[PDB]
């Protein structure tokens, strides 16, 4: 799947970030020279990599070739880029950008971020149906549509789950979003997916107030007198049962649902499909 977007015709605008290797440009698409043409968002694999880079670089493009849901980013198709010789892949362009880059700047009322939160459940419930991790869940690769919409917007880290098995065995890891057995044994779950949407859902009730994020209260716990020891650290106060706090006005309940996602027993956590159901209810309840 599908179509060729031929590169003569791509005018670069405008950097949208970097992510693992990979750096997200707006272009716009003119075959007609117009400005008619439609604006696109486009991931290249960087300026220099490796065979490990590369390798992930074929998966990525495969997985997101095969996704197709309300709640992720729409996959427009691919662009030979010779270059750095490699695809380049395109995606719809959503303008608001990350959650991560919006909410610091546009105060939301909960109603709003409960939907967000049900919706990317729905994305990730989806993903996990077809047999694969993100690995890489938090508000920054959360696209905002509108408004009323949220899709994932990033699969750099995404893999599928061994068909006769229930983890992935895996640095540039996000490891103040990752679950003790992420830290410890190096086995990714699908659970382990669901402690990430757990911090995300942190991140959305904070409105990604960087005073407030993962690294800093975790760092704040841990301190930084031996980096070394840095996940160590963390694994070890997460075994003692510390956990995120309590953001400003998050009803009761919820920070009840953030703590079970956080559950040190992975099997105890509710599953993406457990969190729609209860996701949508208490989303109901906070707008009447
Ligand atoms: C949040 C989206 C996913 C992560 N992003 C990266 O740069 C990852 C790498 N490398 C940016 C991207 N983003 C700001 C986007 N912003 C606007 N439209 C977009 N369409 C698809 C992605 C996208």
């Amino acid at each position: 799947d599908p179509t060729v977007f031929h590169k003569r015709y791509l005018k670069k605008i405008r950097d949208l970030g970097e992510g693992h290797f990979g750096k997200v440009s707006l272009y716009c698409y003119d075959p007609t020279n117009d400005g008619t043409g439609e604006m696109v968002a486009v991931k290249a694999l960087k300026a220099d990599a490796g065979p490990q880079h590369r390798s992930g670089w074929k998966q990525e493009i495969d997985i997101l070739r095969t996704l197709y849901h309300e709640h992720i980013i729409k996959y427009k198709g691919c662009c030979e880029d010779a270059g750095a010789a490699s695809l380049q892949l395109v995606m719809e362009y959503v303008p608001l950008g990350s959650l991560r880059d919006y909410l610091p700047r546009h105060s939301i009322g909960l109603a709003q971020l409960l939907l967000f939160a049900q919706q990317i459940c729905e994305g990730m419930a989806y993903l996990h149906a077809q047999h694969y991790i993100h690995r890489d869940l938090a508000a920054r690769n959360v696209l905002l549509d509108n408004d009323r919409l949220v899709k994932i917007g990033d699969f750099g880290l995404a893999k599928a789950v061994p068909e006769g098995h229930e983890y992935y065995r895996v640095g540039d890891s996000p490891v103040f979003w990752y679950a003790p057995e992420c830290l410890k044994e190096y086995k990714f779950y699908y659970a382990s997916d669901v402690w990430s949407f757990g911090v995300t859902l942190y991140e959305l009730l904070t409105h990604c107030d960087s005073s407030q994020s993962p690294p800093t209260k975790f760092l704040e716990l841990i301190g930084i007198a031996q980096g070394q020891m840095t996940v160590l650290r963390l694994t070890e106060l997460l075994e003692r049962g510390e956990r995120l706090p309590r953001p400003d006005k998050c009803p009761a309940e919820v920070y009840h649902l953030m703590k079970n996602c956080w559950e040190t027993e992975a099997s105890f956590r509710p599953t993406f499909e457990n969190l729609i159901p209860i996701l949508k209810t208490v989303h109901e309840k906070y707008q009447g």
